[PDB]
RNA sequence: UCGGCUCGUGCGUCGAUGAAGAACGCAGCAGCUGCGAGAAUUAAUGUGAAUUGCAGGACACAUUGAUUUCGCACUUGCGGCCCCGGGCCGGGGCUACG
């Protein structure tokens, strides 16, 4: 079944390395959590298959501080939105250095090198696999 | 042919309040040209949305609104007088002949 979607995909925009996968389902979780509210069927002991983002008429009086331990859709995305600020805010520090061609009299261009200066797959990996390798290491053992 | 030459017309305005001329410097990226450390121009007015070789003006929509060097001497040499500030240093104003 994927055999064949994997050097396909590669050529072409560039979406290739596996990543363009992750970022489809990481982002899913994300994004159909939204969704997944009007359309859950399970209640286990308040009514959902008609949402909880508004649900006046069963509350009301009106209790808005529910419990947010199932379905926090209500304050996560709250927390989430100022992690994605401050990420961004981050992510666009360089040191910007004077470069310029060996020949030609002219234009300056800069080299920059970022703040963090590596692709975050090939640092955030090696301690998520680390992190996954004790878990499965513990659970065997 | 965005240059000359020739003729004609009107005007006919330089300078110690420092001229003509010279030097040096000024553009985000030599010359010519334009400018003077406010240096590829500031203000104002009119005009009105461009400048442009290249990305880079929030252009308040009341589109205010784009378009220096050339007192004594000429080596930056040496002063003097009066103030100001910092503790000798810096700044300002003076100091040619008739």
């Amino acid at each position: 079944i994927v055999l064949l979607l994997d050097e396909l995909l590669q050529k072409g925009y560039g979406l290739g390395s596996g990543i363009s996968l992750f970022i489809a389902t990481n982002i899913c979780e994300t994004i159909v959590w939204k969704a997944f509210s009007p359309t859950t069927v399970n209640t286990g002991r308040g009514m959902e298959f008609e949402g909880a983002i508004i649900a006046l008429f069963h509350l009301l009086a009106l209790r808005e501080a529910f419990y947010r331990q199932n379905l926090p859709n209500l304050m996560n995305l709250i927390a989430t939105i100022f992690v994605f600020a401050v990420v961004i805010y981050f992510q666009g520090f360089r040191v910007d250095l004077p470069i310029k061609s060996a020949r030609y009299r002219g234009q300056y261009n800069t080299y920059p090198i970022k703040l963090f200066y590596t692709s975050n797959i090939p640092i955030i990996l090696q301690s998520a696999l680390v992190s996954n390798l004790y878990v499965i290491s513990q659970m065997l053992s």
